[PDB]
């Protein structure tokens, strides 16, 4: 059955407090090589997909394939009854209806046992084309929240902008404009907080800031975000989850 | 006159901060012997009595028995005016309806004053039976409150067992269920270590709700006490720091 | 072109956060000798008075006196784009419509330039004259915030009796009464939490606490603050800056009977 033991919970937590707002509720495709999560929002304009290696857990057991339809809400619901430090244990039987969160502590006495009740959910894996995108900005992950965050407030719509010499992202509302650029630094004191821009060519897309700011609430899982885009296909912002996997949010951009 | 004058005021804070939610009204109960305040909720479900002695005020004095009838929100109100490091001298009078209690800085020169309306409530309170618990269960309050909080997520009513080496916390609801186990410290770390002290298997089923209105006592003792005797309306026990102690009642549910 | 530029970017935030609760929108009277704004709140019974320095300012340029009216909360919004170590250099044209706020990261590639939308504004400025007080009460500015924040508890009415031995504020409300006396601080080492209070004649006036609560909010520009107060006239709540000027809070007296 499966039986996957992660020695920090937090970073299960995190994953799901990243998906919880923008996907009500999703097919967990468990496989014997790891864990993934694709699915799109109730509006079908940006695609979260997730994937866990095997590698990444302490003792990953899956002898057979599994979709388990898990209710978002309540999984994290659930997952915030764990500690920030306990190991966690996932065991989904053959075939039961139930997943067993098993949130042990950090070697203490205290064991929390939890069986969340999986609903059945339709399956359905779009194909996403793969492609090959004209700018690819590497950017401190708090850098790219502050800015959404802070553009949110001026205008609905981010203009994103990817230059040579760096990326301006704009804005315009009721209370005037404003864009924020960044150029690429030279002397990386800290490849963390270095801003890396591969540019192939010039481009400038607009995207909602609503979904740039769900995107944003997975910052705690890597320091460092990467905007890839290209002209006339869904910018992809991506979150490495260290050692274990990634964390993929694909949007589509803005007519007018 | 009644007059006690508080050196850590702080505590008085903490302890309406416990019981403003579950106890409207109460009537203070003043003597000699100190403080008592015993009440049931405001829908008489769970019972609640706080007992603080005249030992424990830096200085106090009673000249008669009085019932002090006290709005617990209003006064819980003004003592947010009190700085953490105050000084409370509840100087009440003999028997006007203004308590009036002071909010001394130390040395800061910001003397405060408060006048508060007092109630004419007589209520009287039923005897409280004492009984020898069997289910002796003392667990860091702070872990017993993120027990409650956390089985909150889930269910309404929690499953409450008790075994030589363990207590078992489970609940149930649409969301699942969920089983927090705690066994007894082995010998591991005297300040946080969780015992038990248990005669006989117990279990039973208490409302989260009121378990939650209970633990919001939680700054008041790091260590909380259990107690459930089969049929018996379980008892939560904090100790204030060596002036009394407060306790609630909860009857489980059938 | 007036063009600013602040290093200490962050004075610049902490006072839209001071007045954008009071004052809604507000007519920034720009001159060569520095930055100056009267405004009325919008109930006839609260005047603000900022002034900042052009000395206080790293880069100071303008050429025509300008008066640009701006919606507080607009520079409010757009100010809290801002890091707490940014460089903030407004810039306006002659007439332009427009303020560009420029916020520059301090070690950093990243540079913030935002367009504030100025609006129509015709203000008169009020003729506050030079008076000298009867009572002057010179306290630590927490001190005043959290006696203003426990006595709203209280009631929606202070009255402020200043005597000669201590200045006391009082409230009655529906649950009961109360009054913080403060007794003037004496000769000890640190010196801004030294009550000073200089006063001529007992005064005695009652203001709403509402508008105490608004004036509190600029706590974080100083730690002293000044309450100025005489017979029938308002109540002046100062709060210096970091050596770049000062703001001042008139607040009206009750009517009394």
């Amino acid at each position: 059955m499966f039986e996957a033991r992660l020695v920090q919970g937090s970073i299960l937590k995190k994953v799901l407090e990243a998906l919880k707002d923008l996907i009500n509720e999703a097919c967990w495709d468990i496989s014997s090589s790891g864990v993934n999560l694709q699915s799109m929002d109730s509006s079908h304009v940006s695609l979260v997909q997730l994937t866990l290696r095997s590698e990444g857990f302490d003792t990953y057991r899956c002898d057979r394939n599994l979709a388990m339809g898990v209710n978002l809400t309540s999984m994290s619901k659930i997952l915030k009854c764990a500690g920030n430090e306990d190991i966690i244990t996932l065991r989904a039987e053959d075939n039961a209806d139930t997943l067993a969160l098993v949130f042990e502590a950090p070697n203490q006495e205290k064991v929390s046992d939890y069986e969340m009740k999986l609903m059945d959910l339709d399956v359905e894996q779009l194909g996403i084309p793969e492609q090959e995108y004209s700018c690819v900005v590497k950017m401190p992950s708090g850098e790219f929240a502050r800015i959404c965050r802070d553009l949110s407030h001026i205008g609905d719509a981010v203009v994103i902008s990817c230059a040579k010499d760096g990326v301006k992202f704009s804005a315009s509302g009721e209370l005037g404009n404003g864009n924020i650029k960044l150029s690429q630094t030279s002397n990386v004191d800290k490849e963390e907080e270095a801003v890396t821009i591969e540019m192939n060519e010039p481009v400038q897309l607009t995207f909602a800031l609503r979904y740039l700011n769900f995107f944003t609430k997975a910052t705690p899982l890597s320091s460092t975000v990467t905007l890839s885009m290209s002209a006339d296909v869904p910018l992809v912002v991506e979150y490495k989850i260290a050692d274990m996997g990634h964390l993929k949010y694909y949007l589509a951009p803005k007519i007018e």
